[PDB]
């Protein structure tokens, strides 16, 4: 009863054969109107951005040119698939208003699907690997949709499959459609109409080269099939990665990992869809090299783009070695950084992953990275308890002779930090009086250091807080039976005081 | 010495005065080309998008239309901001490239300088409250630009307002500018020589009213002038934060809450861009309104917005309700949701700030929602030690017509569970052998739940994990502290059987 | 002074019992730990080494107090002062305490005091510490 996804294809179409003998219908890619009639209509014409440092750095002789797929509705290049596919069902005639529609989906085209049904009104069930983002969860719960998740290693065959689950919910609930963007001839389709023709009237047809990430088998043959028909000359390259199926020839599928750690690409069986004869070489690419191309692509070109696009430049900065001047490489970045931000950006998921290691962060930091924070000079004569007045605060700061002072109990414990000038402002603004006490304009933020730190943890704690107060606990031991916790504030430093210490020793 | 930036405004313009007596440029748009150069040149020509569910719900008559500010290159519409007053600065000779720029900033004109400084190399400091979300900090690090946080509640002429310590900041670093977007006349004529100009050329220059978010002063001013030159029927609203100060007449303002949970809009000075004058009528709205319309945005329309586009939406259900038949509505959504995921998009914040009532999130819920697990049909008769091997397995679980075993160590301690129907699979492919031990199949994740948990938990556990292990756990006491603990496996959920007993209970 | 290695994790009040120190120094790692009163006035300093050796020699017992065994004499120094300053202080006493002492407010007249000890250094530190920095 069951179908595979795997099967062989019947398309029967073959370079050089006319459009007029494709039984499949032809959209019209015409221009949006001035008024968008819904979000729907914002999907199509992403712009062509020429990269300079990336292209430079690496010797590439030739103007390596991005395709930022990233802005379309939902974020992705999986929206041109959610859209193509939903209006064909509805033309002709499988589908009708109300339906339960499931879409096993390797990420973006799950988002994709729910933000079309949310606009029209259909039922969602999306079913996702377990491996993906929660960023990819958090945003589809908003939308409403339903989500069903299944076990990240199971074989694409197996009933626990992300396919296998689909499937059998497609046969619980009555009135319900799987779309099946591993089978449909919508998915690459959308892309030989629409992405084929953008990049064909943007690049006047003249480009030698393209590169594509794969894993539905879609972005690559719709957009070579056309490219091939009308621009010849192009090399079509490939990627994937290492622990997929779908590179060919078989030397580079030698390797043994079932997981890897990019989301969207790769997959254990080769998709209906995928047209493979029109690649033309195809290379390999693995998460550290993806994700530390994607966060250089960031820093340095400014194209928020996502894990997918670093395997896909980095890609690039290989194939490419051998082109010369004039000509161009186009390359496709799937999705937007959104949908990665607890990841890769995130410095301590990379870290304990270890795509990253500290030398490669400390070399890139100036000098005093490595000084420990007992070198600045800070001190805290004085100390301040929360029951005091205003009016008496501001008399003993200034007859001190110091700006500011911590706030602490009768015993030891911290509670904030209060400075004259806002205390000033605050009087004179009347939000409180003199006799108030300094309750209502104590800063309840900060984080404390301790002296063995170094200035890079330093700064890195202000990028949270304004305040980093620099304390010492002891341990005080009256008989190993009853025993005490004390702490001290040890002056306060900030980023102004830091900046400060910084230029007096450079000058 | 400091300059505060809530001085009266110096301009002289005055509604009818000709064009030919403006002392600044006006950078005029111009068909943008083919290539991108960089990604900067994606920053204006943004969709406007009618909106159709909200419209229709709450009585509005007239065609609610909305510009999606959010495709900017940053996701904000603090994008025409950075780009703007870089480039005139550039132009008028005042910046140098690798010079420093300190900017304070809301979060959003600190993305956009960010961008536009490491585009072109500039050194960029940003400076920003502490409330503002970590969403921003994490992109801004991978931007590689300097970060300064300020405390939440300092007052803005105080030293240890964000304005203070960045002029502080550009007081002492060499080669510095502070570009100051609060006083920058190209904050506000970014959006009259651009943003009007876009609004008045789709909408057709026929819009009998206008909405629009403030806290920058620069989006209602830039626009206002424009519309009322150009389309003086345009009935111009604001909108502001209950605990604000810039909405006016004073008797609205009468609050005393100092924070509130919107990113980005309203201030405790007047900026000196903020030409209020130009505005016909004032509101105010609240963070839970301004969430719940967020919310019921995404859920709705596809619009994929943040925190600030929900204010300025649910005064819109308020202002227009006097609109007629015929007539146009149009608003400003200025931010994408990627600088909130954390945030109201997580029902776990949402719930912690009280946003939302239980209630309010069970009613719609179907019926079956408040049922306790134990009331379906969940079983676990056998289990399976770690060390058996595969063979034994897949003929131990075929004979008794049972197809899924959970694995128990011997102790106790649950490890994970296997599938008859993955097992045979992996069988197959040649990945293990009938002498294998089942660890190179064993799933490794999955999510326990106890027996009084209702169906809504179980759904919402359903996802993040394929498996829901029903264990029960009992702790047992040999002589008072000699206790010890023990764990059982009683039954597995997945998705299938909750829908089917969803299914089979209904029919 | 404060570019040194200083540190004082721990500290002990001087009605302990002398087997509760042998026992908390070692199980800490450390040898030795000012000796505070309960208000935080600074009392002196006791050694691992020399309580032991006294144990041994049978001046104290482990039920008694380390009142017979504290070290009586030292002398403050505070962050701030160079080297040199410690360096003259060494010639005359060998504990030099490192302390910091803070006024605490509760409403102008209403004064009070509290100190703290942050480290102690001892020629033995200057010397490592000389040597090791030059190396
Ligand atoms: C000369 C033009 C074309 C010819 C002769 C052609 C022929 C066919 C035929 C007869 C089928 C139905 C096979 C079946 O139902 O068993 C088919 C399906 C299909 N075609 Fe085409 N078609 C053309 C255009 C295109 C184009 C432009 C694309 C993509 C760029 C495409 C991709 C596909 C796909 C993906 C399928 C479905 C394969 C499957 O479901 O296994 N076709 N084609
Ligand atoms: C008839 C057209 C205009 C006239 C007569 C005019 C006149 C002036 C003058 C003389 C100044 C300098 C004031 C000073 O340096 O103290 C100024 C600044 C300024 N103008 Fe215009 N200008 C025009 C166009 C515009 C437009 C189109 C906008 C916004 C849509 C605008 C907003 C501003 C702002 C925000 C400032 C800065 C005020 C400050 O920094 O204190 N002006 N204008």
């Amino acid at each position: 009863l069951w179908i595979r996804p795997d099967a062989p294809s019947r398309c029967t179409w073959q370079l050089g054969r006319p459009a007029s003998e494709s039984p499949h219908h032809h959209t019209a890619p015409a221009k949006s109107p001035k008024i968008l009639p819904d979000i729907l209509k914002k999907i199509g014409d992403t712009p062509m951005v020429r990269i300079n440092k990336i292209g430079k750095k690496f010797g590439l002789k030739c103007e390596l040119l991005a395709k930022c797929e990233f802005f379309n509705a939902g974020g992705s290049v999986k929206d041109r698939i959610s859209l193509r596919m939903i209006e064909d069902a509805e033309r002709d005639g499988t589908l009708k208003p109300g339906d339960t529609i499931i879409e096993p989906t390797s990420g973006n085209t799950g988002i994709g699907l729910a933000l079309a049904a949310a606009v029209r009104g259909y039922r969602c069930i999306i079913v996702m690997p377990e491996k993906m983002s929660s960023e990819k969860v958090d945003v589809l719960r908003a939308l409403g949709a339903e989500i069903v998740r299944t076990p990240t290693n199971a074989r694409f065959d197996s009933p626990e499959s992300h396919v296998g689950v689909a499937w059998r919910l497609k046969n619980e609930i009555p009135n319900s459609h799987i779309l099946d963007q591993y089978r449909n001839a919508s998915n690459p389709l959308a892309h030989y109409d629409t992405t084929a023709d953008e990049i064909l009237q943007q690049c006047d047809g003249k480009l030698d080269m393209l590169v594509a990430s794969v894993g539905t088998g879609g972005t690559i043959t719709g957009i070579a099939r056309k490219l091939k028909e009308k621009c010849p000359g192009c090399r079509i390259i490939g990627v994937d990665p290492e622990g997929s199926i779908l590179a060919e020839p078989e030397e580079l599928n030698q390797t043994e990992q079932t997981t890897y750690e990019v989301e969207g690409i790769g997959y254990d069986f080769i998709p209906t869809v995928l047209d493979r004869t029109v690649v033309d070489k195809w290379f390999k690419s693995n998460d550290e090299e993806a994700f530390t191309f994607a966060r250089m692509l960031i820093a340095q070109e400014g194209l928020l783009c996502g894990g997918s696009a670093g395997s896909t430049v980095a890609v690039a900065v290989k194939a490419a070695q051998e082109l010369q001047e004039g000509q161009r490489c186009v390359v496709i970045l799937p999705d937007s950084v959104r949908n990665y931000m607890t990841k890769f950006l995130s410095d301590r998921w990379m870290l304990q992953k270890g795509f990253l290691k500290e030398e490669d962060l400390t070399e890139k930091k100036p000098w005093w990275w490595h000084l420990r924070v007992q070198e600045l000079g800070l001190s805290a004569p004085l100390t301040v308890l929360p029951t005091i007045t205003c009016g008496h605060t501001i008399e003993i700061l200034r007859e001190k002779g110091f700006d500011q002072a911590p706030v602490v109990d009768e015993a030891g414990v911290i509670l904030g930090m209060v400075t004259l000038g806002n205390m000033l402002s605050s009087l004179l603004a009347g939000k409180v009086q003199p006799s108030d006490q300094v309750g209502k304009v104590i800063y309840k933020q900060f984080k404390q250091i301790r002296l063995t730190d170094t200035l890079g943890r330093l700064s890195h704690i202000l990028e949270m807080d304004h305040f980093a107060l620099v304390v010492h606990e002891q341990i005080q031991y009256h008989s190993t039976g009853k025993s005490s916790q004390r702490q001290m504030v040890f002056g306060v430093v900030t980023a102004i005081d830091l900046l400060n210490f910084v230029a007096a020793q450079e000058r």
